């Protein structure tokens, strides 16, 4: 049974729902964006409209198969009414695709749903300036003071630096990036970039990277792994196991790998600057973790949350234990009490 905060209330509408059956009282099922735990459940059999952003619904069509009919793709930052009531799709600044979704209850409330997102001053001149917001439902997964993490350009310098730097000195070293969902995509670019090469993939990840919109695509990626020297694996093959197999495979054309694996947050931050990372080594092989994240750092939500003055906040992570709900509550009321809304 879906629960609470998954429903939108004075509406037929339901947010990451597909998990529950059919849901009683739901007319229209919005997808925030393509991660597996919000998607849970979507098929080819599915026979209710979806609404998404376009990349979504690409994704949805070619990956999960669901039939183009019950598609209902909307563009960004545009008023558009479904089932009688008004909302806008917002840039959730998260992976491709992903969207915040405002609301425009017939009674007068105002709901934003931020999906999953990474809260950014820039979304302060969006839409959302032009009208007050009762109800937040918000992406809570870092609300601690202890995540912090460095700005995305930050880590993308550190990336390309380090790539550039080894491959220079051994023209020999192949470089691996690990994925497992979409999202992170700057990371593997980036360093293709600076290489001049295309990043080499599976048939299956070459499928899913199609469907992003992304500029100029055909001439950063591909399938021919024997072009490119920089290669995508699973996230899981990031070891030194998986590695050492890889450079197997490769028919010595290298001799050296330096690996990247785009965690969001781990305890290596409380204590280390992005500029002293260093990776673990055996032999030929190194892997970089690296803070790359796609949600919020704690401060970047508190901003957002004081900026907009919600009446009423409902988190969507982090919900399955008492000490995680009165943590996040003790810190929404901090932010209330030090704006003063
Ligand atoms: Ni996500």
């Amino acid at each position: 049974t879906c629960p609470f905060y998954k429903k939108i209330p004075g509406t037929g509408f339901t947010v990451d729902a597909f998990q529950y059956g059919v849901v009683e009282g739901c007319t229209a099922y919005f997808l925030t964006h393509f991660h597996s735990d919000h998607y849970a459940g979507l098929s080819k059999h599915f026979t209710f409209p979806v609404y998404c952003s376009e990349i979504t619904g690409n994704l949805l069509k070619n990956k999960l198969h669901v039939q183009e009919q019950y598609i209902h793709p909307l563009p960004l930052d545009t008023e558009c009414i479904v089932n009688g009531v008004k909302v806008v799709l917002l840039d959730a600044n998260h992976c491709p695709g992903a969207v915040m979704i405002l609301f425009y209850l017939p009674n007068g409330t105002v709901i934003l749903h931020t999906g999953d997102f990474r809260a950014d001053p820039s979304m302060e001149r969006s839409l959302l300036a032009d009208q007050k917001v009762h109800m937040l439902y918000l992406d809570t997964t870092y609300c601690s003071p202890e995540y912090t993490f460095p700005s995305q350009q930050e880590v993308i310098r550190f990336a390309i630096n380090t790539a550039f730097e080894a491959v220079t000195l051994n023209p020999h070293a192949l470089v691996v990036c690990g994925t497992y969902s979409i999202g992170k995509e700057k990371v593997f670019l980036a360093i293709a970039d600076v290489l001049g090469s295309k990043v080499g993939m599976s048939q299956e990840k070459y499928k899913t990277l199609q469907c992003l919109n992304i500029p100029e695509i055909n001439s950063l990626i591909t399938t021919d792994m024997c072009s490119s020297l920089v290669h995508l694996l699973p996230m899981m093959q990031i070891n030194f196991k998986g590695l050492q197999s890889h450079l197997k495979k490769c028919g010595g054309k290298y001799n050296q790998i330096l690996a990247f694996r785009p965690t969001g947050w781990t305890h290596s931050n409380k204590f280390t600057r992005i500029a002293d990372v260093i990776p673990q080594t055996k032999g030929n092989i190194s892997i970089y973790g690296i803070p790359y994240s796609e949600h919020s750092s704690y401060l970047e939500m508190k901003r957002f949350v004081q900026w907009l003055k919600p009446q009423k906040i409902i988190p969507t992570v982090n919900v399955g234990t008492w000490k995680s709900r009165s943590t996040m509550e003790k810190y929404f009321r901090e932010w209330k009490l030090e704006a003063g809304y």
